[PDB]
């Protein structure tokens, strides 16, 4: 039993809700919140900009030190950093950005990072400003993630479409 509330169950391990991931994280304080990161951990907009804003820019400060030490992530890769006031940990995961020309096949590799964590609150990778089809992202999530994932979808219209079209 966990504290996630109001989710629709899609499969044995995947759950979905129309919710603002920032507000959901602040309420649940999950062990892991997933950020829709880029390789530079520049949290300017989309989910990343919102999460970082909610940390009063502490996420960005921590991220800049991480990059100065380690260099950029790989597309499809991840790193674990602090969750600040939102969660114990933040798993920064880089899905391919279609608006940069990145290989959509890397979306499966990106979701594989979730399997290193027993339970996660997450957005749909590569959705939103990353330019991929969210219906496809949900399919890859369900077919790749084996751990327990609670998906927050900000847009109510998109949430309804994801549920109604789910096979
Ligand atoms: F400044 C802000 C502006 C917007 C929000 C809503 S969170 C959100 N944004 C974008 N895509 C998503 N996918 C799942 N949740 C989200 C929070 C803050 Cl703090």
């Amino acid at each position: 039993v966990n504290s996630f509330s109001g989710y629709l169950k899609l499969t044995d391990n995947v759950y979905i809700k129309n919710a603002d991931i920032v507000e959901e994280a602040k309420k649940v304080k999950p062990t892991v919140v997933v950020n829709a990161a880029n390789v530079y951990l520049k949290h300017g907009g989309g989910v990343a900009g919102a999460l970082n804003k909610a940390t009063n820019n502490a996420m960005q400060v921590e991220s800049d030190d991480y990059i100065a030490t380690n260099g950029p992530l790989k597309v499809g890769g991840s790193c674990v950093l602090s969750g600040h006031n939102l969660a114990k940990h933040c798993l920064h995961v880089v899905g391919p950005n279609v608006n940069k020309g990145e290989d959509i096949q890397l979306l499966k590799s990106a979701y594989e990072n979730f399997n290193q964590h027993e339970v996660l609150l997450a957005p749909l990778l590569s959705a939103g400003i990353f330019g991929a089809d969210p219906i496809h992202s949900l399919r890859v999530c369900v077919d790749t993630v084996r751990t327990n994932v609670y998906l927050a979808v900000f847009d109510k219209n998109l949430y309804d479409k994801l549920v109604s079209s789910f096979l």
